[PDB]
DNA sequence: CTAGGGTCCTAGGACCC
DNA sequence: GGGTCCTAGGACCCT
C-alpha cells in the first residue's frame, strides 16, 4: 500500500521567466524585488545573483550590498500566471491528482498511473522534459512515498534535476535530516527544537510522543510523525481560495490620517477588481484592514460583512488608526476580505 | 534592513445546549 | 460544563 508522490518545482521561477523573455538577462545577476527606495525585498534571484548570497526574502538594500551590480526587476505577474497555468495543464496530461501549492509547484499522486509503465521516476522526468520543451523553463522534481519527503527531494538535485527516495531509503534519509528541512518547521520552531537538543529527525525519533504533545501541541504530533517518515496527508485536488488581500508598504512611514485614507483610496479599486474576478457580485464573509507600524508590530481588524464596501474599510481603518496606533508611524496599509465558505 | 500573495493553528469570551 | 462562532495574532509557505 505504498503511494507514489511527485513534487514538481520550477527553477528560480520568476527570474527564469524573465531570462527566457529577455535573453540579455541570462548571464548577469538579476532579482525580482522592490527597489531600495521602495524599501523592498527580493522575491527571487537567478544563479549569477545567488552566487553573491542574494536570496528570497532578503531586504533589497542587503542584496545590493552583497551584489552591487544586481539588476532589479519589478515582476510581470501575468507572465508567471501564464507559465503556471501551462505547467498545471501539463501535469493534467498525467493525472488528475494534482495539488498546486503555489504558482510554480504541485504535488502529484501517480500511484494509480500507468503512464511510463507506472514509473514515477520516468513520469517525473517526462514532465520535466515537457515543461522544458513547451515553456523553455526548467523544473526539478522529487519522488517519494509521502508528500513531505517528495517536497524535500525536489530541492536536493536543483536546478534541472530530480531525486527519488524509496521506502528502503527512508530510514537512512531521515536519520540526519535537519528538522528545519521539513515544510512547516520554520526558524522559530527550529530554534526552539535546537535549544532542547533536537536538530534532526534522528534526534526526534528518540523522543516521547507525549512529551512532544505537551511541549508543542498538535505541532508536536506532526514533528513526531514526520521524524518517522509518517505523512498520510492525501493529495487534494479540490482546495479553494479563502481570502483576498491588497496591501502596500510605503517608501516613507506615514503619520497623518489623511495619508492613510489616501492610500486606502488607491488600494480599494484593486481589491474590488481582484475580488470581482472570483466573485462578480462582491459577496463575502468578512472584510477588514491591516496596519503595520514603524516598530513592526502589526494589527488587523476584520469583521463579518456581507459585501465589499469602501466606506466601511475606511471607517475601520480610522478606528485602528485612532485606537491601536499609539502615536507610532505606519509603514504599511492593507485591505482584506474573507470569502464565503463553499 | 526588513514584500505581497496567501494557509493554518491557537486561544478567550460569546452564545448555545 | 462541551461545540462552534467571532476575532486577533503569529508561524510559516511561495516567488
Ligand atoms: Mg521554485
Ligand atoms: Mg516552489
Amino acid at each position: 500500500g505504498s503511494r507514489k508522490i511527485i513534487h514538481v518545482d520550477m527553477d528560480c521561477f520568476f527570474a527564469a521567466v524573465e531570462m527566457r523573455d529577455n535573453p540579455a538577462l541570462r548571464d548577469i545577476p538579476i532579482a525580482i524585488g522592490g527597489s531600495r527606495e521602495r524599501r523592498g525585498v527580493i522575491s527571487t534571484a537567478n544563479y549569477p545573483a545567488r552566487k553573491f548570497g542574494v536570496r528570497s526574502a532578503m531586504p533589497t538594500g542587503m542584496a545590493l550590498k552583497l551584489c552591487p551590480h544586481l539588476t532589479l526587476l519589478p515582476g510581470r505577474f501575468d507572465a508567471y500566471k501564464e507559465a503556471s497555468n501551462h505547467i498545471r495543464e501539463i501535469f493534467s496530461r498525467y493525472t488528475s491528482r494534482i495539488e498546486p501549492l503555489s504558482l510554480d509547484e504541485a504535488y502529484l499522486d501517480v500511484t494509480d498511473s500507468v503512464h511510463c509503465h507506472g514509473s514515477a521516476t520516468l513520469i517525473a522526468q517526462e514532465i520535466r522534459q515537457t515543461i522544458f520543451n513547451e515553456l523553455q523553463l526548467t523544473a526539478s522534481a522529487g519522488v517519494a512515498p509521502v508528500k513531505f519527503l517528495a517536497k524535500i527531494a525536489s530541492d536536493m538535485n536543483k536546478p534541472n534535476g530530480q531525486f527519488v527516495i524509496t521506502p528502503a531509503e527512508v530510514p537512512a534519509f531521515l536519520q540526519t535530516l535537519p528538522l528545519a528541512k521539513i515544510p512547516g518547521v520554520g526558524k522559530v520552531s527550529a530554534a526552539k527544537l535546537e535549544a532542547m537538543g533536537l536538530r534532526t529527525c534522528g534526534d526526534v525519533q528518540k523522543c516521547d510522543l507525549v512529551m512532544l504533545l505537551k511541549r508543542f501541541g498538535k505541532f508536536g504530533r506532526i514533528l513526531w510523525e514526520r521524524s518517522q517518515g509518517i505523512d498520510e496527508r492525501d493529495v487534494n485536488s479540490e482546495r479553494l481560495r479563502k481570502s483576498v488581500g491588497v496591501e502596500r508598504t510605503m517608501a516613507e512611514d506615514i503619520h497623518h490620517w489623511s495619508e492613510c485614507e489616501a492610500i486606502i483610496e488607491r488600494l480599494y479599486p484593486e481589491l474590488e477588481r481582484r475580488l470581482a474576478k472570483v466573485k462578480p457580485d462582491l459577496l463575502i464573509a468578512r472584510q477588514g484592514v491591516k496596519l503595520k507600524f514603524d516598530d513592526f508590530q502589526q494589527t488587523t481588524q476584520e469583521h463579518v460583512w456581507p459585501r465589499l464596501n469602501k466606506a466601511d474599510l475606511i471607517a475601520t481603518a480610522r478606528k485602528t488608526w485612532d485606537e491601536r496606533r499609539g502615536g507610532r508611524g505606519v509603514r504599511l496599509v492593507g485591505l482584506h476580505v474573507t470569502l464565503l465558505d463553499p
